[PDB]
């Protein structure tokens, strides 16, 4: 179960993936050492609450525009590891030119991801502060949070193969014991502010594993 | 424990008391029906941005209910002592008294949320560390609780002239009689409607703990 992650992390160290690997790290990577850069100057430029309070507006938009930027360049690399493990053996011939062609779809598979998200994240948040329910709060946040991460990943290598908006789901719920695995360790993994740059990749690798052996 | 906030339900409605009882009684009431009010027509002028101005209207709101209806239980406060004292049920204390008051109970207002606030701020921040929120809203629900206990305990306590710090040193002295009372207070807290009685309920019960020990 996280052996899928890990195989994950095997393949996304592949010398003939590294381009595609190594091709939205890097414009990931800009963006995490892009943000402190922006935080730390532009930030500055009752009282504390509020600025707690936009701090976290700042990481909200922050990340759901990291999100939406970087969806199509995981689902290209999507394709990519799953030929290398199936037919096309270790480094696969695709052009730059290509990326063009998954723009709509993948940006299409993106907000829908968002709009899933957003009500049902909105609903936990205002559970969080129903003062004597919030004991369960965090942890529905929690569990919310690792199906977040099934989908998030596991919906590459589903709409590059044509699939259904809820059917995918469905599917994702067909067998919740290894989606939730799969999610929680990449969940755990995910949380690690550092190494997990590069296990945002492996997620993606992972999860196209996961749909090659299911 | 919380039979001393149940006397102070007894004594909240005491046939004396009912003039002392009624005063804050009021002007929570009318700030409580206020708020609908305001929050009905105002908020739409005004989701995360309409969320925000939500949470900020509501616990703002308690803020300034707090600043404002604070003279009032420190005067309440001095009677339920007196009533279960000396000078049994109604005592003769006449309107202008208040006044001198407002400036002691302000200046005990503004250091109890100068104790709670960055307290408040600090838990805040631990409920958004991903891992380590679990535990965020049971240490929420302990500081919720001593932030009842020192609210209304005290009342008698700056009664009788106490510091600041040395009150908080005999709340911790006996902890767990201290979150009892705030905590059954607390309970009673959630009920969106009854605890408008158990507000001047609580302070009662307050002074009766000082009172009692």
């Amino acid at each position: 179960g996280p052996q899928y992650l890990r195989e994950g992390l095997k393949l996304v160290l592949s010398p003939g993936l590294r381009l595609f690997v190594l091709l939205p790290l890097l414009i990931n990577l800009v963006l995490f050492v892009g943000l402190i850069y922006f935080a730390g100057h532009q930030f500055s430029l009752l009282w504390p609450l509020f600025v707690v309070l936009v701090a976290l507006m700042v990481f909200f938009t922050f990340t759901m525009l990291a999100n939406i930027i970087a969806a199509p360049f995981n689902g290209f690399l999507s394709e990519k590891v799953e030929a290398v493990v199936r037919g096309v053996d270790n480094s696969p011939p695709f052009s730059w030119g290509e990326l063009i062609a998954m723009v709509p779809r993948t940006l299409a598979r993106e907000m829908r991801k968002l709009g899933y998200f957003l009500p049902r994240a909105i609903a936990l948040l205002i559970l969080s502060f129903i003062p004597v329910l919030n004991l369960v709060a965090a942890p529905l946040w929690l569990i919310f949070g690792v199906w977040m991460m099934a989908i998030q990943y596991i919906d590459y290598p589903a709409d590059n193969h044509k699939l259904g908006w809820n059917e995918m789901l469905a599917w994702l719920r067909e067998k919740r014991w290894q989606s939730l695995s799969f999610g929680g360790i990449v969940y755990l993994v995910l949380l690690i502010p550092v190494v997990n740059i590069l296990m945002m990749p492996a997620a993606v690798a992972g999860a196209t594993l996961f749909w090659v052996r299911e």
